[PDB]
């Protein structure tokens, strides 16, 4: 009840009753808020409501102080002062951006731009408000009750009438009824249960609406620059393998936090694990939002770091299969690998946060609250994919607005840049270098002469809204017959429904662009499927074509991106 103002820290008994997070607002700032927004309910120990019996006046601008109580204009005593006067709301201890964050529905991109260009306390208010809004939106969706169980991987669902049906992709994880978390993929549907249970007919599934906790720590700690390496003890005998990053590892010890921009295959995991070999006494906590990103850091550590000093932290509510080679849940080991949402409350000499474009400001703040470190290293690439913003439907979110770290990398530049792509054939490196890296990404490999492009719009069908292009899959089928080496290719597309159709017709393993991020394959077959802003997104395009080590086949819909591909064009 007695707290600090979210805009100027000035201690106050006032909280806005109309804000979903009920932020503490000082006398001067609370006024500026209520007089310029639909928000008029003000809270204290006792709320600002007319005390006269059965009176429903709750608007602070229509209320007054009758000695030590509150009444409206109809019930106030003769000796009464308005609660709103002289730019203040009467309270104990006597913003255009705050108003927009407090009242927006988070469906426009301009809302996310503001949530990242505002002050640090407003980045936290925006992050809790958004996450709480995203949670109440899960309640709007309809329940799915099991109508029939066909086999061990297929079932038929009955949906709730009057309430919308949530998108059926791996992005939406339901909580089954607690018969474990489950996911669905498209009258025959495919059921993927985290726990193996003999699907009961009648058992219902409801979305994982979790409670949004308040944020205390900033998204980024205030930057500190040092004259020498602080609290970290380096080696002189540092393996030749990691010699390329020695100046960069030293920059890490001479700053509180550092940003590393690493385009695809430039050595991000190698840099992250090599930092442990450079400061061999340093206790390092490796974190990322996804289990896949944490597991990819575990695979690199398994090769260079002693296995007895590693531990993979697994939340007691084990969602998916992850890394099994380190001792599980030993928080005290020198090397701790854990997803952000499972981080224990501990300290470290270095905290490494990978896949930084997938972090939200909420995740950035949680890491600063659960981990107190001498150094923080943020690794990722603002030219790769961001975290999905389920509420955002109007506008495109630019990389400088993904999070605070991405904002820094796109404005003031990253502290460190890994400039040599060692994964991709030169045709792919030269294409993305020009597209998203301002020609600063260099190719280590030669041109493979296995990178093809085909301009073919096909026919766009839809499974609700997820798109399908059967003629583009028909072109791939015709190509596979003529190019049997491509039998081992991974099929990639911007749509789950396109992938479902290609899995049956081609038999190739499938991956969406978003689920392919961080992974690499010898051959990639990409079908653009549509000409939407989603399938044309340059960050998504960049991720899609940089998955390939040897060859890529792109069946394109957009002329712009087709013309930019520095690939050999094919006919049909
Ligand atoms: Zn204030
Ligand atoms: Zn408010
Ligand atoms: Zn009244």
């Amino acid at each position: 009840a007695v707290g600090a103002c979210v805009l100027c820290n000035s201690q106050t008994s006032l909280r806005c009753g109309a804000c979903i997070r009920r932020p503490f607002l000082c006398c001067k700032c609370c006024y500026d808020h209520v007089i310029s927004t639909s928000h008029k309910l003000v809270l204290s120990v006792n709320p600002y409501v007319c005390n006269a019996p059965g009176c429903d006046v709750t608007d602070v601008t229509q209320l007054y102080l009758g000695g030590m109580s509150y009444y409206c204009k109809s019930h106030k005593p003769p000796i009464s002062f308005p609660l709103c006067a002289n730019g203040q709301v009467f309270g104990l201890y006597k913003v255009t951006d705050f108003n927009a964050i407090a009242t927006c529905d988070w469906t426009n991109a301009g809302d996310y731009i503001l949530a990242n260009t505002c002050t640090e306390r407003l980045k936290l208010f925006a992050a809790e408000t958004l996450k709480a809004t995203e949670e109440t939106f899960k309640l709007s969706y309809g329940i799915a009750t099991v109508r029939e169980v066909l086999s061990d991987r297929e079932l038929h669902l009955s949906w709730e009438v009057g309430k919308p049906r949530p998108p059926l992709n791996r992005n939406y994880v339901f909580t089954g009824y607690q018969i474990g978390e489950y996911t669905f993929e498209k009258d025959a549907v495919v059921y993927r249960g985290t726990t193996t249970y003999k699907l009961n007919v009648g058992d219902y599934f409801v979305l994982t609406s979790h409670t949004v906790m308040p944020l205390s720590a900033p998204t980024l700690v205030p930057q500190e620059h040092y004259v020498r390496i602080t609290g970290l003890y380096p080696t002189l005998n540092i393996s030749d393998e990691f010699s390329s990053n020695v100046a960069n590892y030293q920059k890490v010890g001479m700053q509180k936090y550092s940003t590393l921009q690493g385009p695809p295959g430039t050595g991000k995991s190698h840099f992250a694990i090599g930092l442990a070999l450079y400061y061999p006494s340093a206790r390092i906590v490796y974190t990322a939002c996804s289990h896949a990103a944490v597991d990819a850091l575990c695979e690199k550590a398994l090769k260079y770091l002693p296995i007895d000093k590693c531990s993979r932290i697994i939340p007691a509510r084990a969602r998916v299969e992850c890394f099994d080679k380190f001792k599980v849940n030993s928080t005290l080991e020198q090397y701790v690998f854990c997803t952000v949402n499972a981080l224990p409350e501990t300290t470290a000499d270095i905290v490494v946060f990978d896949e930084i474009s997938m972090a939200t400001n909420y995740d950035l703040s949680v890491v600063n609250a659960r981990l107190r470190a001498k150094h923080y290293v943020y690794i990722g690439d603002p030219a790769q994919l961001p975290a999905p913003r389920t509420l955002l439907t109007k506008g495109t979110l630019e990389p400088e607005y993904f999070n605070s770290v991405c904002r820094l990398m796109k404005t003031i530049g990253p502290d460190m840049f890994l400039g040599t792509c060692r994964r991709c054939p030169a045709e792919i490196v030269d294409t993305v270098s020009a597209l998203v890296y301002d020609n600063k990404l260099k190719a280590h490999k030669d041109k493979s002469a296995q990178c093809f492009k085909m301009f073919y719009k096909g026919v766009i069908t839809h499974d609700v809204s997820s798109a399908i292009n059967r003629p583009q899959i028909g072109v791939v089928r015709e190509f596979l017959t003529r190019n049997p080496a491509w039998r081992k290719a991974v099929f990639i597309s911007p749509y789950n429904s396109q992938n479902a159709v290609a899995s049956k017709i081609l038999g190739l393993p499938t991956q969406t662009v978003d689920s392919s991020q961080g992974s690499e394959y010898d051959y990639v077959i990409f079908t653009q499927t549509t000409e939407t802003a989603h399938s044309c997104n340059v960050n998504r395009f960049n991720v899609a074509i940089t998955r390939a080590k040897v060859g890529i086949l792109c069946i394109m819909s957009d002329r712009d991106l087709y013309d930019k591909l520095q690939f050999t064009s094919l006919e049909i």
